[PDB]
């Protein structure tokens, strides 16, 4: 008993964007106070914690387009 | 008993956007106070915690289009 | 019993972006106060912690387009 | 029982971006105060900690396009 | 029982970016105060810690495009 | 039982960038104060620590494009 | 015609206060935003204006007793 | 016509205060944002203006008692 | 016509205060942002202006008692 | 017509304060941002202006008692 | 017409203060950013201006008592 | 017409202060950034200006008591 598997999807997709003029952006975070109290921290795995943070992010990409594609083929017996 | 599987979807999709003029944006966060109290933290797996945070994010992408595509083929016996 | 597996997806996708003029961006974080108290920290795995941070990030890429593609083929008996 | 596996995906994708004029960017972080208290730290694995930080990052790449591609083929018996 | 595995993906991808004029960037971090107290630190593995830091980074690459590609073939018996 | 493995991926990818004029960049870090107190430090592995640092980095590469490629073939019995 | 005026009030008053233990007071103002727009301001006299203010005052005097006494004698012809 | 005026008030008043223990006071102002716009300011007299202020005052006097006494005698013809 | 004026008030007042223990006071102002715009300022008299200020004052006097006394005698013809 | 004026007030007042132990005071101003814009400033008199200031004052006098006394005698014809 | 004026007030006042132990004071100003823009400044009188200042003052006098006394006698015809 | 004026106030006042132990004082100003722009400055009188200053003052006098006394006698015809 033979098995024949042919896997070939075809992607011609396009992600584009056109913006004429981009600017004049003002980010003015006016302070703040953060206090966090903990005592015992145990992490044992893929762990992405974040504790006690006061962050400001200005993100202005001219583009910013994002394409994510995953191809998974599993042959098991 | 032979089995024949042919897998080839075809994608010609497009994601686009046009914007003439983009700007004149004002983000003014006026402070704030955050207090969090905990004592024992145990994380053991894929864990994405976040505790005690005062964050401001200004995100102004000229584009920002997003395409996500996943192809999964599972052959099991 | 022979098995034949042919794996060849074809990608002609494009991610593009055009922006005429990009600028005039003002990021003015106005201070802040962060206090975090912990006593015992044990991490034993892939762990990406971050504790007690006051960070400001200005990210202005002219492009910023991102393409992520993963091909995984698993043949098991 | 012979097994034949042919693996050859074809990538002609392109990531591009065109920006005419990029500049006039002002990053003015206005101070801040961070205090963090801990006593016992044990890390035994791939661990990427970061504790008690006041950082400012200005990132202005003319390009900034990013392409990530992984090909994994596993043949097990 | 013979096994034949042929592995040859083909990459013609391109990552490009054009920027006419890039400049006029002002980074003015206005001070700050960081205090961190810890007593016992044990790291025994691939560990990338960072403790008690006040850093400012101005990163302005004319290009900045990044391509990451990994090919892993595992044949096990 | 003979096994034949042929491994030859083909890379014609290009990473490029063109920038006309790049300059007029001002980095003015305005001081700061950092104090860190620890008593016992034991590191026994590949360890990349960094403690108590006030650093300023101005990085302005005309190019800055980065390509990373890894080919790993493992034949085990 | 003679006039005789004798002015001598006598004050033996006392203002006192006894407090055993005074403390454990927490003032935590959680931010706020104030905007005031005016164009023409003319003040010509004893004037005690105050415009556009975000103030926090913690006043904890151990005593705080206040005595105000005014003696005015006017002889006119 | 003779006039005789005798002016001698007598003050034996006392202002006192006792406080045993005074302390454990926490003032934590959590930021804030103030913007005030004016164009023309004319002050011509005893004038005590104050415009556009974000102030925090912690006042903890052990005593704090205040006595104000004014004696005014006016003889006019 | 003779006039006789005798002016001699007598002050034996006392202002006192006793405080046993005074301390353990925490003032932590958490940042803030102040912007004030004006164009024309004319002051011509005793004028005590103050414009655009972000001030923090910690005032902890062990005493702090205040006595103000004014004696004014006016003889006019 | 003779005039006799005798001016001799008598002051035996006392201002005192006792404090046993004074200390353990923490002043931690956490940054801040102040911007003030003006164009024309004319002051012609006793004028005590102050513009665009970010000041922190820690005032801890062991005593701090204040006595102000003014004696004014005006004889006019 | 003779005039007799006798001016001799008598001051036996005392200002005192006793403090046992004074200390353990921490002043930690955490940075800040001040920008002030003006163009034309004309001062012609007793003028005490101050523009664009970021100052920190720690004032801890063991005493600090202050006595101000003014005697003014004006005889006019 | 003779005039007799006798001026002799008597001052036996005392200003004193005792402090047992004074010390353990920490002043740690954490940086800061000040920019001031002006173009035309004309001062013609007793003028005490101060422009564009980042100063830190630690003032710890063991005494610090201050007495100010002014005697002004004006005889005019
Ligand atoms: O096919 C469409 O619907 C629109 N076309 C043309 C879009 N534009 C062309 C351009 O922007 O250069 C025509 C237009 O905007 O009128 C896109 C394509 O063929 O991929
Ligand atoms: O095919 C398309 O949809 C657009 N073309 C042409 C895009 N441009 C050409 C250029 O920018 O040099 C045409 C245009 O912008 O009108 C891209 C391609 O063939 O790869
Ligand atoms: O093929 C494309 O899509 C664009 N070409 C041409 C791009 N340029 C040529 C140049 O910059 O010298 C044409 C253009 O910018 O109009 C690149 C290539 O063939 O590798
Ligand atoms: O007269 C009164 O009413 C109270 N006395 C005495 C108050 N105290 C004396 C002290 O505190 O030393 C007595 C008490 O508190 O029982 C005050 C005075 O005579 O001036
Ligand atoms: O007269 C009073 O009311 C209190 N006395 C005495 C206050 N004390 C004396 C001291 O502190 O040395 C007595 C006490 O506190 O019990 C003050 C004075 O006569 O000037
Ligand atoms: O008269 C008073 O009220 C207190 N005395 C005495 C104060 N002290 C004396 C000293 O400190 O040496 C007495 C005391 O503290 O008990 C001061 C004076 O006569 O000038």
């Amino acid at each position: 008993g033979s098995v024949q598997i042919v896997y070939k999807p075809v992607d011609l997709s396009k992600v584009t964007s056109k913006c004429g003029s981009l600017g004049n952006i003002h980010h003015k975070p006016g302070g703040g106070q953060v206090e966090v109290k903990s005592e015992k921290l145990d992490f044992k795995d893929r762990v992405q914690s974040k504790i006690g943070s006061l962050d400001n992010i200005t993100h202005v990409p001219g583009g910013g387009n994002k394409k994510i594609e995953t191809h998974k083929l599993t042959f098991r017996e």
